[PDB]
């Protein structure tokens, strides 16, 4: 029970406002991690891809010809550390940061375009939530893109957004304009083959295939019998004795047992760049995994997520059971997390990221 491997995935333990780990949950036992990516990172990247693509405009991507560079923000879920602080990120980048990541929260900032200093101003920065209270909800995007253009006008000169989800979703806008220049952030195959359409402007990608293999190989080296550095080091940042390794650069930051994954932006220039030929068969024994999602409907998680866990799973001979909630109430979630004695190691997709303590009941 509490002696079997813990590994929580894509929504670190932590407290939704002040973001601060929850070690609580985290030094459950001596066999839990957690795998994602460096989200700080990603966010600065994500601001830097958007002032590289100003940077190289000519000032017809100023509309209006005011002098200022007026955009607006989709606001992702503000309970979710990795998804505020990429607000963060392009409102650093933009100048426009002001020490808070919530909506209405912005300064006058600046950028550069065609080496002419310029204004920046947002809009509107609004959380996407749904009539439903879903969050970063796609249609809620959708909507408040026909919105903003009606209000706004020739004012907005780009569009951002937290997730590919909602920067796809601004994209259905019956009004939107025509080569509005809009960037998102998972690196989604829609939003790939939107980046090499030229609609949507650029993404980035969280190397999701490498935190899929890294979730499988914690588990698979916990279950062969690894420790200590082993656990966190064999077929993920060195070759395991069956040769494997995550081809993409993975850090441990042990104050935390993570493991993170880094980024890259993704642009008209290398759209085309974007399974880890590093992972081949494995012949260790079978071993049964109960593996959560928070929500089945999520973009992210349903198109590359899980389909890289399926993809991976039996190359690392990792049985996988996949139990789904609905994005809305960890019972969701909690209510399938039973059975828990018929199974060798647990992978923990929480609905809210302080619900640590209600996964860690179950384990005793
Ligand atoms: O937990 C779900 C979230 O994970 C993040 O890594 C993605 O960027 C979001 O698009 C997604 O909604
Ligand atoms: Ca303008």
């Amino acid at each position: 029970g509490r002696d079997k491997p813990l590994v929580f995935f894509n929504r670190q333990p932590s407290d939704p406002l002040t973001g601060k780990v929850d070690m609580a949950a985290m030094n459950w036992n001596d066999k839990t991690y957690y795998v994602g990516f460096d989200a700080k990172f990603g966010g600065s990247i994500q601001g830097k891809m958007i002032l590289d693509f100003l940077a190289s405009s000519e000032s017809s991507v100023d509309r209006n010809g005011d002098g200022i560079i007026g955009y607006v923000l989709c606001i992702g879920d503000v309970g979710h550390n990795d998804s505020k602080v990429r607000t963060e990120g392009i409102r650093r980048a933009l100048g426009t940061w002001t020490g808070s990541s919530d909506p209405g929260q912005a300064k006058e900032g600046q950028a550069v375009v065609g080496g002419k200093s310029y204004k920046v101003v947002e809009l509107e920065g609004k959380a996407m939530t749904g009539t439903d209270g879903s969050t970063a909800n796609t249609n809620s995007a959708t909507e408040s893109m026909g919105s903003w253009v009606a209000k706004f006008a020739d004012k907005i000169d780009l569009v951002i957004s937290n997730n590919d989800g909602m920067a796809m979703g601004c994209l259905q806008a019956s009004n939107y304009p025509r080569g509005l220049p809009i960037f998102g952030y998972d690196a989604n195959a829609d939003a790939v083959e939107s980046v090499g359409k030229g609609e949507l402007t650029g993404t980035v990608s969280q190397n999701v295939d490498a935190q899929a293999v890294a979730v499988l190989q914690i588990i698979r080296n916990l279950l062969d019998g690894s420790s200590g550095e082993d656990v966190v080091a064999n077929g993920i940042s060195r070759p395991d004795a069956h040769g494997n390794k995550i081809s993409a650069p993975v850090q441990y930051w042990e104050d935390v047992k993570a493991i993170m994954a880094d980024n890259s932006e993704v642009t008209s220039a290398n759209w085309k760049e974007y399974r880890d030929a590093g992972v081949r068969q494995v012949s260790a024994p079978t071993k049964k995994v109960l593996l959560t999602v928070h929500n089945a409907s999520n973009d992210f998680l349903a198109s590359a997520y899980l389909p890289a866990l399926k993809h991976y799973a039996p190359l690392l001979n990792v049985d996988l059971t996949v139990v789904q909630g609905d994005g809305q109430n960890e019972l969701s979630c909690l209510d399938k997390f039973t059975n828990l004695d018929m199974f060798d190691a647990f992978a923990v997709n929480m609905v809210k990221t302080n619900s640590g303590a209600d996964y860690t009941d179950k384990l005793k």
